[PDB]
């Protein structure tokens, strides 16, 4: 008997839901889901920026001092984040904490011009030194060379966690699932109905209440992560300030797309690239994405035109006829 299971909780500061189809005994699926959400709870205390408690916060507290020992997994995440910092030319920047914290208070007024200029001197991700010994049991260490520099993994954390969850589900012999971490999707395998079908993931209207999808894409074994100008913002004197920062200016990025969705085998990659591509804009995004052949992208423009890379365009269906899919 094929059974369908779902579970959701408020965790890592958002609503996380996993949906599973399985013929394994219910007890086994329940065990897997129990562990998925235990993982998420534990990982919140490792990765969460703005905590005091988290490993990340402790790491930030040691900026400008001695190397700090970290678990293999946090290390691996940092390696990847720096990787995308280099490839994207800093558009995605995991060492942007000093600036983000200044805007984080705004949500609760615009930062001061110089204060902002000052924070940016403390965002050189190239000053993040990762070192790992090669001998049996050698430790993994991180050193923030520049004083005042603060790590913030908010733009790659969900992807990292979705990949961890997929590993977990797979470890429990589950091969059909839809992982949703606050809009960060991973579609594992196929769902059940033509019997076995691709998952249908909706992309919201960037200006929409998010109750209905503008588009829907069919995918298997794939992450779908969207970066929008309206996922999170505050308004002051007629001006909207969204959460995604352009590290050159220190202000919310001004770009020629309303949203960019990345489709990748790894959600970690999809999450970082989605953020980078938003900051870069359409043309520079296309250039960067050519260096990642196994990745696909979907851009929604302010005039409601939609462009999709060759890998997914055939799998895209428009639900809101105000939008047009260019071929
Ligand atoms: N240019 C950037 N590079 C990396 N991280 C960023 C950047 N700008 C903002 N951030 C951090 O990442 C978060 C946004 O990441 P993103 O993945 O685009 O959105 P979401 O949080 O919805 O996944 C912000 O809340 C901020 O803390
Ligand atoms: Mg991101
Ligand atoms: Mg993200």
């Amino acid at each position: 008997r094929v059974r369908e299971y779902s579970r959701a909780e408020l965790v890592i500061g958002t609503l996380c839901r996993v949906r599973v189809y399985s013929k394994r005994p219910a007890a086994e699926v329940h065990a897997a889901l129990e562990e998925v959400f235990t993982l998420l709870q534990q990982q919140e205390m490792v990765l969460s920026a703005n905590r005091d408690d988290s490993a990340l916060a402790a790491l930030n507290a040691q900026a400008g001092s001695a190397p700090v020992v970290v678990d293999r997994s946090l290390y691996a995440l940092l390696e990847r984040a720096l990787f995308f910092a280099e490839k994207s030319g800093g558009a995605f920047n995991p060492a942007l904490g000093a600036v983000v914290k200044l805007w984080n208070i705004g949500f609760d007024a615009v930062p001061d011009p110089d204060a902002l200029k000052e924070a940016l001197t403390r965002c050189d991700f190239r000053q993040v030194h990762l070192r790992a010994g090669v001998s049996v049991g050698a430790p993994h260490t991180v050193q923030l060379a520049q004083a005042g520099m603060q790590l913030d993994l908010g733009a790659i954390a969900k992807g990292f966690l979705a990949d961890k969850i997929v590993q977990l589900l797979t470890a429990h012999a589950l091969d059909s699932a839809l992982v949703d971490l606050g809009g960060n999707i991973f579609a594992l395998g196929l769902k059940y109905g033509a019997q076995r079908l691709e998952w249908n993931v909706g992309i919201r209207d960037p200006h929409g209440t998010g109750q209905k999808p503008a588009l829907v894409v069919s995918v298997r074994d794939c992450s779908v992560v969207t970066s929008g100008a309206y996922e999170r913002f505050f308004e002051r004197d007629g001006v909207r300030y969204h959460h995604i920062i352009d590290p050159v200016t220190g202000f919310p990025a001004h770009t020629d797309v309303d949203s960019v969705s990345i489709f990748a085998p790894r959600s970690t990659d999809a999450d970082a690239l989605a953020t980078a591509c938003f900051v870069l804009g359409y043309e520079k995004s296309c250039a960067l994405l050519r260096e990642f052949p196994g990745v696909d992208a979907l851009f929604i423009f302010p005039d409601k035109r939609v462009r999709a890379s060759a890998g997914i365009v055939d799998r895209v269906r428009v639900l809101d006829a105000r939008f047009v899919l260019e071929r």
